[PDB]
RNA sequence: CUUAAAGAGUCAACCCUUUGCUUAUCUUCCCUAUUUAAAUGUUAGCAGCCGCAUAGGCUG
């Protein structure tokens, strides 16, 4: 499966993970994740890295993606399309924490605010220690980090380069 | 082989009565605080439905 290789260049003033949440964030809005492109790091340490891999089945071609991130020119590199046998795509994983399974359990199950708050008040408070990247949302106004570990491969992508099921 | 050797000090108590420390005053005069820088560690780990699950998935 062919892959292109996007390159972040060293810049003191952004952060370099910084510029991969906006090319990430520029990559949903303007098309690119259909259903079948999908995004690896070679650079899993501790942070995302700052080399970018897109793996899509078709092929990506060089001129649709450096119109793409047009606004990222400043501190980018985008390189030629090799291939690769096998690509270490992720999958994304939530958090949850307390507030965010206390209003969807009232609505469902019908049950009070205090008795919401009874079933769930010696349980919860998951946090990953896992690599994460801020990418905000355009649908729903407020900015979040997403988690992504690495699994198994999967035919299927969603809009944010990782596997589905 | 210890001036070794050894021995009950017990007892009871009214201190107490009185007083003028008073007066007096110039602390004052002077002051260069100063200068200068990245909030970073990616920051916030969110908003809901798919489900019996506070198991596991999706959505941006």
């Amino acid at each position: 499966y062919n892959t292109i290789s996007i390159t972040v260049v060293d810049a003191d003033d952004v952060g370099v993970n910084f510029v991969v949440s906006k090319v990430l964030s520029t990559l949903h809005n303007k098309g690119i994740f259909n259903g079948e492109v999908g995004v690896t790091f070679p650079r899993m340490d501790k942070n995302v890295g700052d080399i970018i891999t897109l793996f899509s089945k078709t092929g990506v071609d060089r001129k649709v993606l450096t119109s793409t991130l047009n606004t990222l020119t400043d501190f980018i590199h985008i390189g030629k399309p090799k291939e690769a046998d096998k690509v270490k795509t992720y999958r994304k994983v939530d958090t949850k924490s307390k507030g965010k399974l206390i209003r969807r359990c009232i609505k469902r199950k019908g049950v009070s605010a205090e008795t919401a708050e009874s079933l769930y008040g010696n349980y919860k408070g998951e946090k990953c220690k896992l690599p994460y990247i801020v990418v905000n949302s355009k649908s729903t106004g407020q900015r979040f980090s997403m988690f992504l570990e690495e699994c198994e491969n999967s035919e299927k992508f969603n809009s944010y380069g990782l596997c589905i099921v």
